[PDB]
């Protein structure tokens, strides 16, 4: 049987990149899934793609800095599908790559939205239908660049960091309701790693080279399947973890310090 | 000799517990200690405190809820004394205990100003006189309650997690300019302690014997050199790091459900 | 399709506890499983489940404190189905609970080979035929006690601890050759768990208490899984981590003094 | 004042390196400082150069292989000065760098014994007079490696990760007499950087831009304090931690795969 068989998934962003290879991966064991995403040709595509591959999707138009947009994808769910048992916090918008003292409040603002307000909101909503069923899993995105404090994106490590916290504690509290709650740390072949590699040649072989396993990651199937665990009755006793899905990446690190900024100024 | 003799430090939230502690502390190490806190007179009473002692001091009313207020402290700062070399963020304002599904909006967007916004506003103001002198130590609070998910205190759980992200992320770009920034996860008797010792009687024999060195930490003499350590030459090589200054308490933990709540509701 | 098929297993000291729960779970999902145990009446009685469930299972006695016992059991699983995927070092000999002064040597000794030496001859001996067919996963297991520093369990800690370096040190470099090495922090109702319950009536309830998801684990159904994710494809991207598998224990928890310790005695 | 005045250290391996460094510091800070080394002659040399900096020292042959010599060094520093206060466990032999399938069992046995056992045996040792005094300071060396899982270091890292696990133990249990525990995971130019840096003309260079704060480590300046605040009043409330001494290395960490060796080989 599929794992999530019977089972009804929110994946956020999932037009593309991550969220689109776990949206994927788990109409390929049974769930129906909302794509809750912003962009309407993208989201629409994966609908399509879920469906011809003989598993059950939804697009819902979602805009996840707007807590009413994400609160009506939720209740589209449990309306069209009768549950909300697996919510995945993956939508991701970027700031630009400049030295923290060069972030501006607005970018630090949009970012808090995007990744952690998004994940507060959508988390406090999913709890109603999970709450009622005893029955949850919520599976948040961080990242290893929260724990080596990457250069360029100050912003995005702070707010990331707060979904720690923030997974921590809802796994706390909610596991008295079956409900639990992990976060991954994921590297793939993403829009951001292609607009990487389309500016320099040697990217991809460094970035590959850069991790234990030798190799990127594919959304699908790298990722994938680690959200499926997270979402399954497989990891019904595993809650406020962190996992890194990632080549092992995190074993030697990365230093990110940009080429034009001298190591020693002092 | 004392550990900061010409030194000039800011700590905010320093008109009592363990933002006064650090003060005192660093009074006696010879800093030049700017009192940046709301309440007028617990500010001035450790101003004066710290002359009273032989040190020096100055109280400046500040409010880290307000960019303005925080950027005009730290003029305050250069202006008094000739330099910031120090900068402490303490300052914490509580919400209610309440369970996670219960917080508002309002208690996480009023944690997330207090805590984490204040600390960004405070590190890119005191950044400008530490890069300029290519010399700075900054010391982040955060908390173990963002590390067991404390029950109650989600919406300060999720604001401490993204000061440690901040803390990386400035330990990793600032080092160039001899900038170090740490974290420490403290506990000591402040006024959240005395509040609940109040209400029950036998709290503060429990929350001494729940930790290795089976004691409750003084402001001053506990917490004060930990923050000393990381405002000194001491810790010239270490940055980026958090250290816990509790007793031990990281080790076993502590169980914080409430008393009325069923572990096991499915 | 089962997530094991065609592939081999070997788990020591699978003839009870988490060890036999995992073989069970390991036969379910396809793969052939060496019951790896020193006990022959429980190893055989696990060999005998395995097949009477429709799976494929070996017992072949195996004493993991001798490096040639460990050799020939790898030799087995070769020679009888073909060839060892999967390494599980589970095998557990307790000594007597302590405080850290009144460990003697012999006991550091004793748990040492049991658990870090076991582990190490092991991966390398399954490290050959992984290499070989560039597929492998091993799956070691230690203990929340590491974290914690858990009292009167000071030898086990430190050898538990040396795993976790060990498994770190084998993911690093033998991602190379797609052979991955995790390490499963577990608790579980095994043969402790049940000294335990006999000796204090009220211990179980207590311990299912103790943690977010509000009840004890089993073997089979909730580490088993754990062990799978670990030993199939779907956690082919991951690899050096841990991963906590405890209700959520790791959280809160736990205080491990003795009830006839002072906790300050200065 | 001096912040050891009146206290005695023994650091084991202090003849060179960072136990030199240490050592001295800790000679400057009023320590009486026991020189427990193998190497007469750099034993006798820092001996020599703390006493002709108006310090307290002496040199006793101590083979740390030998639980029998470290008894002995620590019986002569509680007659020769009365006590034994401070115990800092340095000493390191070395293994060939060779890959972990290369590694002989007779290397862990080595690196168990001279890193683990010899912690072991002084830790018990010096319990003695700590805990009849009330008051004890032990600093244990780990390393990055354990944690990045450092390629051709896999005996080393799983002994230094064992030595977490016994600090974190001892720190839980030996509180209660105000014994503290904690582990520094230090770089700096000691006797492996010289050699590093003598077969590689571009390794310093490398080496010190590899982290946040730009720069290598000297042993005495940036070690040194470190181990002061770890041996001292300052930190009379912080137990079982771990701290990066290191430039803010454990950042980015750093890739060790050896020139020569594939990224991928499947
Ligand atoms: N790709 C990596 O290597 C990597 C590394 C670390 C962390 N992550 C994290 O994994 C998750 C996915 O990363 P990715 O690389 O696949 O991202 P991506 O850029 O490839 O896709 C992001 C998706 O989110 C959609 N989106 C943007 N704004 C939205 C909004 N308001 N509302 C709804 N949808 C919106 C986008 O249209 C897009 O489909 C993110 O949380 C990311 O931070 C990824
Ligand atoms: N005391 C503990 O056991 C403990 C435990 C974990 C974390 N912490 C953290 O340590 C730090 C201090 O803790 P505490 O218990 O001593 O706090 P406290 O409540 O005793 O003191 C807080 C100080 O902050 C001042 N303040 C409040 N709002 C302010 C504002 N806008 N601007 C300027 N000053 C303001 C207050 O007037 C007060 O003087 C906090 O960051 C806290 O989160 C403390
Ligand atoms: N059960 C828990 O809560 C828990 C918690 C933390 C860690 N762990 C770890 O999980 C693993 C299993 O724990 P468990 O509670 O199921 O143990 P268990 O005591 O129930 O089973 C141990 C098995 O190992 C076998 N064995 C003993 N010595 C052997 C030897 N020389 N050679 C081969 N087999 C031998 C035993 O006969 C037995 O079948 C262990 O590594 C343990 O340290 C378990
Ligand atoms: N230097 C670094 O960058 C670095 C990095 C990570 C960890 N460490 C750790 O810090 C500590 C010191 O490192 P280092 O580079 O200064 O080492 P080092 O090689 O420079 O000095 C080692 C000292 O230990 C002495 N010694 C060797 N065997 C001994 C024995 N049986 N008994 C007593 N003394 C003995 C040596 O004679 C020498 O004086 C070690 O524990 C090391 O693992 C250092
Ligand atoms: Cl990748
Ligand atoms: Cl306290
Ligand atoms: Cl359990
Ligand atoms: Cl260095």
């Amino acid at each position: 049987m599929g794992l999530l068989e019977q089972r009804v998934a929110l994946v956020t962003g999932a037009g593309g990149g991550i969220g689109r290879g776990v949206a994927r991966s788990f109409g390929n064991e049974g769930a129906a899934v909302i794509i809750a995403e912003i962009n309407e040709s993208t989201g629409r595509q994966v609908e399509q793609e879920i469906r011809e591959m003989g598993g059950r999707s939804l697009f819902v138009k979602t805009d996840v800095t707007s807590k009413a947009s994400i609160e009506a994808a939720v209740r589209s769910a449990v309306e069209q599908f009768g549950s909300l048992d697996i919510l995945v916090n993956n939508a991701f918008v970027p700031t630009p790559n400049v030295l923290l003292e060069e972030k501006t409040d607005e970018m630090l603002e949009q970012t808090l939205t995007t990744s952690l307000w998004a994940t507060w909101w959508a988390m406090r909503a999913a709890f109603v239908p999970m709450r009622e069923r005893r029955w949850g899993r919520i599976v948040n995105f961080y990242s290893i660049d929260t724990e080596t404090g990457a250069w360029l994106h100050g912003d995005y490590n702070t707010a990331k960091a707060g979904i720690v916290g923030l997974t921590r504690s809802a796994a706390s509290e909610w596991g008295r309701f079956n409900i639990t709650v992990n976060a991954i740390a994921p590297t793939a072949m993403g829009a951001t790693f292609f607009e990487l590699a389309a500016k320099n040649p040697e990217f991809a072989e460094r970035s590959a080279a850069a991790r234990p396993l030798g190799r990127s990651g594919d959304p699908e199937q790298d990722i994938g399947p680690a959200a499926v665990f997270f979402a399954s009755e497989m990891s019904r006793f595993v809650t406020g973890e962190t996992l890194h899905v990632d080549g092992g990446l995190h074993l030697p690190g990365y230093n990110s310090r940009p080429a034009g900024i001298k190591p020693r100024e002092y």
